[PDB]
């Protein structure tokens, strides 16, 4: 009924590896030696044309040939009653099956080297407990499994279950058919079970009820393995967190902002500090107006570094009127694993507006950022950072001096709120690379930092 | 010193195509036979491994045995003196130059079938001038035509000018990687001539100075080319520029618009209208705070349909109070070739502020729509489209119904303006299929019926 | 310790055939698809690189799909304490040796089709009887079979008991390299068991103790053995024998002469009455100074028809004057299996000689070829031919005419008598086509007329 | 019309190699690396299909590459008027043929190394005079000189002159149809122009009117060749005398013998002695009532040993009684290149006859060997050998003492002739080891010891 785990000993490079599966399986990396084992794997257990040449002296470990080579599959039979595909594994095994209450079932694979002729055999053995496994009854060349399953392969630079096996199906298509075949495969119920591999993001848009592999860049005996299922909520904003998401599962640091205006000044920014930071990792991701949970969980399952800056804010409940939440606050907190926050409301008298207004919910939220700092002592700790009222402000506390140079007027903080935009593209097309370099050292941004590297 | 074109007559599914050329190259389309054909016609001219073995019944248009195949490049000479390479294809040929201001030279390649061996013998000719074109000399199995050029193919899947050739260079690299390919093609000096394939969107981050082919998905016939420069005043916007058209020319139909806000409502309006979309060509791109010039030259050239929705705005001019300019009026006038406005002085007395400021710059606005009614119609021809005062008073003509049944309140279009990502987050969550259906159908939302298709 | 016997059913073009072997094997003919299946029918019984791929479509007989394929091969065990190999083949199995004294052993390949899957499976079981045959154990991708026998396999075109199979080898090899290989083969002892295919007959200069195996023109259900030995009595002489037979056992008709004087008639009389006869079989083969019996066994055991023609002898014993012994009818009649005459004694005075010695001995012989009509007349129904005096005799009755034309002098078959060689040669000289076809017709060289066809 | 002299120079392993030729052409020897690359140096002068590509750095002599390759071939041009194909390649050529009257004509190929491409270039040119020969004419990839010749290779281990090239028809082909394609090679008129490689002697079974080359044993510089061209005065005997030199002509020392009586003796005695004899080459040759003229020039000419041994004779004139000639004194006369003696006439008395007429003639023998000591002194040394009487009476002054015990009887010399062959094989099997040592260092058997080597 559904694939549970799968364990290898002692073969090519993995040393001893433990990897959990579902019934949908995407894997990727940059490793593209352990993507291609990790497939022949599978295939020497399930497969028959594969399986007649038995190991050579490669297949081991570095060419030690004194261990053992052991792969074992778990599967966990529940619906005893309700599925179909359960008869199956439970009328062609009939000794195996010591009770009617096992819920779980193991197949195994052994191999020991024989010196003399240069060969070394594949004995084939299952149960339903690790301390009484059973040898495959069959004659001639045909044994039992044979009769369960059928395993297909695909790849195009050359009454059963079924499994697929794809590898790499970009190599020749254009961008338009790399979506088809992903909602092929994600929403009709032609496919059940498959292993796939692929390095191009446009295969992963309608990703759903899932499980992801990622492969580290170090040795091959780190793997790290995640489930992707998205919420009855999240449901109608679903198609931008996947494209949103697809490119950043291909980085090693990721840092998350709020809109297009912090993405100017940083590519500024970084162009002038050091142009190569895409190359090495790195990346820059939008948020827009979600809670941060289902990216850094996602992320966080899958040893990818996560960094995140984010600015006070006020909201006016709908309805009441003087009444304010605290948004900033709650956002950063509910990722700590914590409970809202109660409504703070503030009087103003109707004269006054303007100027007076926003100086007035300044020192507000200056005072709410005073009596919380405990609170951003441990935000701190796992790279939440948190500013004052917002970006602008900190940025005059850099550049200040040059600000009053461009816009001229009077208090340009004020100027650039009335267009966020224009005024910004203004701003860095009159930059020197002084300025820049005094953004990327100060206190108040240290985030960048920790972006590019340590 | 510089290619200039390239003509190709009777050769595979070609039958008169004029191609215009530059130093760097770059092509791309859906018809992947013809951009092969395309480097194998290359190569019948300047590479002798495989101008060896004539040409076979096939390699003909469609079996047609009794007309000509001829291939001619065109190559400008100015720089006399100060080339350095000019001077070697004046040295090695010596009597096709008629005089010492040609400043335009070709060379030549024509065959004719012989019947009675099955056999396509390859004649080649240079000069100086159309009517008058002598043969190569050349003993034994050596041209003069090798001693000056030498042709060198990539392909993973496997004292003289060079000249590269590429295939595919994407087939099994990881993403990170193709972006130090485009830097190393695009910025050094070690490449001068190439022609280049692809089918991904990361080689081109860091292109300049070169010609774009785009080859139709009708027959081969059609072929467009353009020329990309970018300006020294886009400069310091240009890393986000390449990031935003390097995925829009892939496509065969654009919209441009202004902001994330808008982004979220057309994707649930098309998620609910018809969800197969960005499969049959379709794509959105964001502009920003940019001028649409960049854009929509590129894009016009090669044949690709380009729609443009923009709002009406004004700006404070720095430093002078009370005077306002007409920035979408005038970023719409731009592209028809047209001249800036005069600006509008206007007047507000101190104590009216707020809602009663925001009322009386809606009836300035609404006042200046009212008065270039000619304007408005002759940019609808060219698909420019203008709304009045702003995309939320386009949408309240048109759900206004279902806008107080959410906010409540009073007023929403008032609502959403306090926060443009996190309000229409929450309108978009509780609206159904019929809210949607409604403003796919209004005319002030007619810009959406071009992008699915005619 | 030796094969017996082997039986196939139903593989490729064999029907039922059933063929006798022994430890050494030698198989030739002129169907060549035959001699290529005959040694993968034994590559899929006792070799394991071949037997992984199970048989397909085309293995089986005229493609019908629906019968079994069974191969037996039979052993002997008799030296049950003697054998140094026989411990190997009583040790490994333990269970299917009912008793300790039974002397046949048996190994049996069956297989059935699968239609669903496209694959037929190959299931083999050994036993000491015919009825109770039990299945081979083993586990995994080794069979019991295998720790016994090890194949080996030839051709230049590319504590266990070695089986070798040599495939054509002479496709670039010399003569002298060829009788090397011949004595290597059999008279060292390196080999024991093998298989030989062969087109060329220079490796059969030394054949002792082997079994040939001939295979007809026709469809494969004839093929036809003979042990090969020769005796202790022909040992001063085995090289002209061998040399003799090798090129007659290629053959479809053969005839047998005494001396070159016989060879250059025929063949003057052959070349002008038809020069087809060596393409289309035919051979002429010259025995000398020995019996028949060695050359008319080895070819009628294999099917090849065989032509004697003699003539009447007499010669005298040793120490013993006056006596004769009848030569030519005793060694025609030890083929019919009988036994010797007893011995004529005849007188002839002192003064007598010359020619009239000649003519009494001649009217001698005469009298005796009239004792004995019925035993000529029995003679000549299996193929023996016996002159009454010798062959000069019926030649001069048949061509007389012409005799008398060349030698002049008189009685002509004297002046032959003199000398042999050089009168015949002066003969063939002078001849024209109608005395040869005078010779091919006569009643008394009907022999001939038996060579060329029926 | 014929071709008459090909030179190498610098190709491969041919350091300066001469060969004559004619239109039908056989090679053959032991060195098997030569005669593959004696039909590559045929195929870049003649073919274009492998002039295409240049040569290599292994396609010179022992890695030098600093020396030319040249390759000349010489065509004589007499039947200006009657040949049908003389006529051709004087159309073609126009220019080349400085006077109407030249005779000759040539073709050439010439190839100097370039160091910086790693090419060697191939340049042709004929011409009639070895002075002043021009370039080929021709554009584009055909030259001048494929408008003329067609070459056609054959090999099955895989309005123009044609030219066929066959490397080894008898890989996998029957005895008999060997024969088959010798009489369509020799006698059909379909082919003209050939050259011929082959290791089996059933090929050579009607060869007339052709050139043989050998290729020696050591490095290739050396080869020879002769022109085969059988007599009208031999024509009754042709299918026997090929039957004989073509097996010989593989070998490397040859004898030649009168009839099988001396086989018989000669295979017992070098049994006895070593057995060895037929791998290190070695032959035994059967001649017969011919002269030896025919043997030994065509194997003088081909460098091959040849050994003769012959008893002296007398005959009887026809007609004439009492005249006799001198048969074995003339047949060895004949070859040193003299003429023929006179006539001897001897008397008998009629009473006289038996044994005592052949001790007068043994007498007269005696008296005629007596008086031609100084000729018997120059037949030795060409390698002669003559004896007195017969090989009996040789035989008798050798192994005399062991005569008397087998035969018993009386004279046993007198024995022998009554029956040879019967007799001889008697003689045969009664022989022990140390017999035979005796036959084989007498002096009168000194042939037996230049057949096995020096």
């Amino acid at each position: 009924m559904k694939f549970s785990n799968i364990t290898i000993k002692n073969f090519r490079n993995f040393e001893k590896v433990n990897i959990n599966l579902d019934n949908k399986n995407v894997i990727f990396g940059m490793n593209d030696i352990g993507k291609t084992n990790f497939l022949y794997a599978l295939r020497f257990l399930l497969d028959k044309e594969i399986r007649k040449f038995g190991f050579n002296k490669s297949d081991y470990h570095k060419h030690d040939t004194s261990k053992k080579i052991e792969i074992i599959l778990t599967l966990d039979l529940s619906n005893y009653e309700k599925d179909e595909d359960t008869k199956k594994l439970i009328s062609v095994v009939k000794g195996a099956r010591t009770s009617a209450n096992a819920d779980v079932f193991y197949i195994a694979l052994e191999s020991k080297y024989d010196d003399k002729e240069l060969y070394g055999n594949i004995i084939l053995k299952w149960g339903s407990e690790l301390d009484n496994l059973i040898d495959i009854p069959g004659r001639g060349n045909i044994n039992a499994l044979d009769n369960v399953f059928k395993v297909i392969y695909i790849n195009p630079l050359v009454d059963k279950i079924v499994i697929y096996l794809i590898e790499e199906p970009e190599i020749s298509l254009h961008r338009s058919m790399q979506i088809a075949l992903s909602k092929q495969l994600f929403e009709q119920s032609t496919y059940k079970y498959f292993f796939l591999s692929t390095h191009s993001p446009e295969l992963l848009y309608e990703m759903d009820n899932t499980r992801l592999i990622r492969v580290h860049s170090t040795e091959k005996v780190v793997c790290s393995s995640h489930m992707y299922n998205v919420e009855e909520a999240y449901g109608s904003v679903k198609k931008k967190l996947n494209k949103a998401l697809s490119s950043a599962l291909f980085a090693e640091r990721v840092l998350l902002i709020e809109g297009p205006s912090e993405k100017i000044l940083f590519e500024k920014v970084l162009d002038e500090v050091e142009p190569e930071y895409e190359l090495n990792g790195g990346f820059l991701l939008e948020v827009g107006g979600t809670y941060f949970n289902h990216y850094v969980c996602t992320l966080n399952d899958l040893g990818i570094t996560h960094i995140i800056k984010t600015d006070n804010d006020l909201k006016s409940k709908k309805g009441k009127k003087g009444v304010y939440e605290l948004l900033g606050l709650n956002r950063c907190l509910n990722l700590l694993g914590r409970e809202n926050l109660d409504e703070i409301t503030i009087d103003i008298p109707e004269d006054i507006k303007g100027k007076k207004k926003k100086e007035r919910l300044n020192e507000r939220k200056k005072e709410i950022f005073k009596q919380y700092k405990n609170e951003v002592g441990e935000f701190l700790g796992e790279r939440i950072y948190l500013s004052e009222i917002d970006l602008e402000n900190d940025l005059y506390s850099a550049i200040g001096e040059s600000m009053k140079r461009i816009f001229e007027n009077e208090d340009p903080v004020h100027y650039l709120q009335k267009s966020k935009l224009f005024n910004m593209v203004e701003l860095v097309n009159n930059l020197s690379t002084k300025d820049c370099f005094d953004v990327f050292e100060h206190e108040k941004f240290a985030c960048l930092k920790e972006l590019v590297g340590s």
